[PDB]
Formats: C-alpha cells, structure tokens, sequence
C-alpha cells in the first residue's frame, strides 16, 4: 500500500531538513512532503509511485549546492514531482537536481554523459502542474530516460541567472516517446542564463508550450523533436512558442544526422539542419520558422546532408516548410569538412492520394535562398516511384518558393534514381 514520510517544516537555510535513511519500496507507494529547505539524500530501489511533494526552492535530490547525489539507478518505478505551497512566497516549488561536483560540456555530450549524474535512467519522471524541475549554478547536465510535464509545469535550468550559468537536460533514453507540455525557460526569461535539452533515443518528444525560450537550444542527437505549439495563436498574441527567439547567429535546434525535427508549430529560432526535417506529426502539417515577439528574420541552416521530407495526401492536403527568413544553406559538414552536396527534397504521395495532373504544391517558402560565400546552389530531388513530375525553384517579387508540380499521372521513371548515394 503506502509510505509517508512528513519532513515538511517552516524552516530556513540554517535548518534544512535532512533525510537518508535508504528506501526499499517493496510493495508500497510512497508519498515524500519537503520543508521548503531539504536534503533528500537516501538510496532509493523499488518499482513502485514514488511522489514528491516539494515545499519550497532548496528541495535537493542528493545534497545542498548540489554537491552529491544517491542511487537511484535501482529505482524502476514512476517519480513524480508536485508543488507543496502550504509554505507560501516561495520563487519556486520543486526539485533541484545536483551534479556531484561535475561540468557538462554541450558540444561534446558523449565525453560528457560518463561523469553526468545519470540515476534517473531506469525510471520515468513527471513534472506536475506548478513544479519546478532546476539544477544549480556553473555548466551542469542530467541524464533522465523518460521525462514527461504537464501544462503549468517549469523546467527552469539554474536557479539563479548568470552567463556561467547552463543546464542541460539530456533526455528520451528509454526510447519512449513523451510530452514536455510545460514551460521550458530559464529564470527571469534571462537571455544570458542557458536551459538546454539535449534529445536520445529512439523515441519523439513533442513539445507544445507557446512560452518557452530554450536559450541553451535543442540539440537532437537521435529520434525527433516535434514543436507543437499553437502557432495561430502565437501569431496573432505575439508569443514566443515552443523554442522561443535566440537571435540572428545561435541556432535553437541542432538536427544531427539520422535524427528529426517536425511538428505543426513554429521555432522562432534558427534551425541547423544536418539531419531531417518532417512537416506536421507523423501526417500532413505545417512547420513555420517565425520570431512573432521581435520580428527578426528566422532562417533555415541548410547542410549537405538536410533531407527534407514532404508528405503529400492533395492539392488541398500536403506537409509545408513556411519560412518567415532565408533558406540559408551552408556547405559545411557536421565535421568542419566543405562538400559540394545540396540538401535532398523527398516528395511522398500518399497511398490513397488524390493529386492531379496540373497541381502545383508549394513546398518551401521563404524570403529568399542565401548562402555561405555566395556559392550558388539547388535542392537535389529524390522523386517517387509515381506520377511525372516538375519542380520549380522560383525567385519573383523578392520571395522564394519551390514548388512540385505533377504533369502526368503515368510515372516517367524519376524515382529510379536514388538521390541519397
Ligand atoms: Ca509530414
């Protein structure tokens, strides 16, 4: 049945409450209830409800600054985190991951992960309506396997500002999808202050927030991202949506290859595309690249390797990249290395399609199409194994669009060809 441990008390920074004695959940549930200033620092194993009840913005998992962490690897159950505001003026009410003194580096998340406080890898972890999910201050990262928040949920990163200061949430190990509903932003919406989300595995994680402002980026690794947000509303209150505006050279995503980014909301932020862009959410949608809130231009980061894929269902039914900027392409691999190869366009009818011949389906718009040293370029095209096909790359009226239009219904042979090779 069920285990309550009361630890909540008005206390200060001169009285946490600490508790360590280990935990074996057996068959019960337990139910954790924080002071506002707690060490929650036992070993826990089990598979069963774990719910903490988080009385302030000092409830640490491990020790205080961070300093360490217990075991939880022998924990295979669900943890869920709520707010506990009986203490009341708090900044926030939620869970403070630590780091056991360790650094985590963005750019090199492999060499990172080894050292990276990875105890939450053989559980799933929920973030509920008004908890906060934050680590402290310095360049810190936490490998959690399946992370899901709901709406009024906060991942914060630091808990307090500073351009030293930077969380990374690696995420999605379990290779499950999940739903980060909740805002993703770091306190004060401090530009300077970075709160990251690092994604692996298999899995989608769909991120529908309409007020988030990831200023330490996306970086997907494996798997897909789809960005979710109500764009239509976005638009018209002028609200950041799902990644929020990183201005005119850091981008918000980073699509490595072999992994994903889709949906049927908008990045205000740049997307670098060495992998693959999938309108919509596994059909038919809208992907738009737009900064709603300072209506700077928003390009597109084209590699040699972006592969662009377009499902189309109509003339009245087909995936769409809206770009309110340029389509930007570089011709600079993942690996600093210069290549000549153009990102591939792959067009997909669907099996119960009613196209005709003379649709014309505008796949891309943009701006316009720029590149890194002004060298000239065009999408290379992989064409299915249907129909006859023209696409149409058109500058006109200073804007950009390509376009697919079906000339026949009797297939000329386009899709032989097997552009990726
Ligand atoms: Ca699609």
């Amino acid at each position: 049945n069920v285990k309550e441990l009361d630890l909540w008390q008005d206390n200060t920074d001169a009285s946490y409450v600490t508790y360590a004695n280990s935990i074996r959940m057996g068959s019960n549930d337990y139910k954790v209830y924080t002071a506002r200033y707690t060490e929650f620092n036992s070993v826990v194993k089990g598979d069963k409800n774990f719910s903490l009840y988080c009385g302030g913005e000092r409830t640490w998992l491990g020790t205080k600054n961070g300093a360490s962490y217990p075991s939880w690897t022998d924990f295979k159950g669900e943890l869920h985190i709520y707010p506990y505001t009986k203490k009341s003026g708090c900044g926030f009410y939620g869970l403070l991951l630590s780091h056991g003194g360790k650094t985590f580096n963005p750019e090199d998340v492999a060499g990172s992960l080894e050292k990276t406080n990875s105890e939450l890898t053989n559980c799933t972890v929920t973030l509920h309506n008004g908890a906060t999910l934050a680590m402290w201050t310095g360049v810190r990262g936490v490998r959690i396997a399946e992370l899901n928040t709901e709406e009024g949920s906060i991942i914060l990163g630091p808990a307090k500002k500073g351009s030293g200061n930077g969380s990374y949430y690696v995420l999605g190990l379990s290779g499950n999808d999940a739903l980060l509903a909740g805002q993703i932003a770091p306190t004060g919406k401090d530009a300077a202050t970075k709160v990251g989300i690092i994604k692996e595995g298999a899995g989608t994680y769909r991120i529908t927030g309409n007020d988030n402002l990831i200023t330490g980026a996306i970086r997907i690794l494996e798997g897909k991202v789809m960005l979710n947000n109500d764009v239509e509303t976005a638009r018209t209150k002028k609200m950041a949506g799902a990644i929020g505006a990183l201005g005119s050279t850091n981008p918000g995503v980073y699509v490595f290859e072999g992994a994903a980014i889709g949906g049927t909301g908008h990045s205000a932020s740049i997307i670098d595309l060495y992998g693959n862009m999938e309108p919509g959410d596994n059909g038919i949608g809208t992907l738009t690249m737009a900064d709603f809130v300072t209506g700077k231009n928003v390009d597109l980061r084209l590699r040699p390797s972006s592969k662009l894929y377009f499902e189309i269902n109509s003339a009245e039914e087909y995936d769409k990249v809206i770009v309110e900027g340029n389509l930007n392409h570089w011709n600079i691999g993942q690996d600093f290395a210069p290549s000549d190869k153009t990102p591939i366009i792959y067009i997909q009818p669907s099996e119960n399609n009613t196209l005709k011949v003379g649709d014309r389906l505008t796949l891309i718009s943009a701006k316009g199409k720029t590149a890194r040293e002004d060298i000239k370029w065009n999408f290379r095209i992989q064409y299915p194994k249907s129909l006859t096909w023209e696409v149409e790359e058109i500058e006109e009226n200073g804007t950009y669009s390509l376009v697919a239009e079906v000339k026949s219904l009797d297939y000329s042979g386009q899709g032989e060809v097997d552009v990726d090779d």
